[PDB]
């Protein structure tokens, strides 16, 4: 029960219907106009109205948007509401490979709207970036990445953040008055997903507790590989995995064998039985993926992928990050998972674990980078179930002992978060929970909710955690 108390996952829970009139002041769109086109933009532009004005977000120049909203914001005077469409734009940035266009145009309009003095609440609208209510699909993980972004703007700029809205693929009249009827008011929520039943929003709850058996995990066997895994946590795997029955661990990073510990980890995990390859490889090069594929033994399929390459460093707050930074958070989360995805996608594996973080589950103020990357992360896996395919993400809370957070920096402003330091045992003695079940998305942590909900709600409340009895509590 130990650790059945790490594990939450995300819920979606149905909220009342709004109000039947549009919002009063006038609302400002804005468009990524390469990438305007997809059915949804135009029911939404339909449904804002002719009097709604209009922003183009032209390539990406936070000095350019914000001389263009401040001469918009003097001509209009205040906008009851800002409506970004950029999501729409999936296309990769032409000079940033790791970052999706909507998702550094989002990011540079939060930016130039602060710059500006443009005040109304900035919503931004998905379709398909979150799997909510039975039997839906995520259809586009990289519009799922632009929420974890979106919850670290309410977090750093909570008076001028609306709230994310998911559309269905059709916006009917029905979808369309559900939309601007939550931006004539949204009764505290910001977290959303309109469909067909009704519309939804997101809920952070406690997850059931573990069915000893329920899952039909199958036996840990053949190879595995574990990107990361000569890194703390990705180590820590790599010896449970061994203890559990692989025949042969593949470790990848960077440094490879010149890893930090890399001589200790492969000695102590051939102690156990197992071979043990260490490759040097960067988790977003295509090729080198492949050829470690080509290579594995005709007796040692791949039979399972453990995604631990990571790094959180350099990020920034949203008001001063810059697309470089975001690309090289992006690099091993977005387009390494993507490679991973496509180069094993016919290889039936047993287990694909993605490794998230709570910056992508609840935000982190100063991680916007590192949440939005993440939240590609928990994305794709719904993704890949609805194609019939085995994905799981993991979102950690704090390690203690091995990894990232063991930084006393790092370590103390976590804890006086409330988002204590887990021990690695039980830290993976929950993802074998997880695992067993075959749970698609989790939350692993041990939250200290007397400290953490006040803390996170200080400034603006937080409709997700009304489902965890002890945030309630805390707020009473
Ligand atoms: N520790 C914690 O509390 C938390 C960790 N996480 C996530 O868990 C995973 C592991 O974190 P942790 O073990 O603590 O961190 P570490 O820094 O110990 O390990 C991360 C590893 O990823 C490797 N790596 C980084 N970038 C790349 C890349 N481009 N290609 C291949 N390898 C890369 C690093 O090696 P190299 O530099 O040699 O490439 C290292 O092996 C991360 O994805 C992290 O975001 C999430 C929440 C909390």
């Amino acid at each position: 029960s130990h650790m059945d108390a790490l594990r939450y996952h995300i819920e979606w829970n149905r909220v009342a219907e709004p109000g039947t009139a549009r919002p009063a002041g006038r609302l400002l769109a804005v468009i990524s106009p390469d990438h305007a086109g997809a059915p949804w933009v135009t029911a939404v532009l339909d449904a804002l109205g002719p009097d709604t004005v209009r922003f183009e977000a032209k390539g990406t120049d936070r000095a350019a948007w914000a001389a263009q909203l401040a001469q918009l914001r003097e001509d209009e005077g205040e906008f009851h509401a800002v409506v970004s469409l950029l999501a729409a734009a999936e296309a990769l940035h032409t000079d940033h490979g790791s970052v999706p266009l909507g998702l550094a145009q989002t990011l540079l309009l939060a930016q130039a709207l602060g710059d500006a003095g443009l005040t109304a609440p900035l919503w931004c609208l998905t379709r398909g970036g979150v799997a909510a209510g039975r039997g839906d699909v995520l259809s586009s993980p990289v519009q799922g990445a632009l929420w974890g972004l979106g919850r670290v703007i309410g977090l750093e700029h909570p008076d001028r953040w609306g709230g994310l809205i998911d559309l269905p693929e059709t916006v009917d009249t029905r979808a369309a008055a559900r939309l601007t009827g939550l931006l004539a008011d949204a009764g505290g929520e910001d977290q959303l997903a309109i469909r067909g039943s009704g519309v939804l929003a997101r809920r952070l709850a406690h997850a059931a507790p573990a069915v000893p058996g329920s899952g039909k995990r199958p036996p840990v066997h053949g190879s595995v590989l574990v990107t990361g895994g000569t890194g703390g946590i990705g180590g820590r795997v790599a010896r449970r995995l061994a203890e559990q029955g692989a025949a042969h661990l593949v470790l990848t990073s960077r440094r490879g064998a010149d890893a930090p510990g890399a001589a200790e980890l492969r000695a102590e995990l051939e102690q156990l039985g197992v071979r043990v390859t260490i490759a040097a490889c960067d988790a977003a090069d295509r090729e080198a993926l492949a050829a470690l594929l080509a290579e594995l033994p005709e007796d040692a399929p791949l039979t399972a992928v453990f995604h631990s390459a990571g790094v959180a460093h350099d990020d920034a707050p949203v008001a001063d990050l810059t697309l470089g930074q975001l690309d090289a958070l992006m690099r091993a989360k977005l387009t390494a998972a993507r490679h991973l995805h496509e180069l094993t996608a016919d290889l039936d594996l047993d287990a694909f674990v993605l490794f998230s973080s709570g910056a992508a589950v609840w935000g982190s103020g100063g991680q916007p980078g590192y949440a939005a990357a993440n939240a590609y992360l928990d994305a794709l896996a719904e993704h890949r179930r609805s194609l019939g395919l085995t994905a799981s993400s993991v979102a950690w809370g704090t390690w203690g002992e091995v990894g990232m957070a063991t930084d006393p920096e790092v370590h103390d402003r976590l804890v006086r978060q409330g988002v204590l330091a887990m021990e690695p045992e039980h830290a993976l003695g929950a993802l074998d929970q997880m695992l067993e079940n075959d749970d698609t998305a989790a939350a692993i942590t041990l939250m200290d909710w007397e400290m953490f909900a006040p803390a996170f709600t200080a400034n603006r409340p937080s409709a997700l955690l009304s489902t965890v009895p002890e945030a309630v509590s805390a707020l009473s």
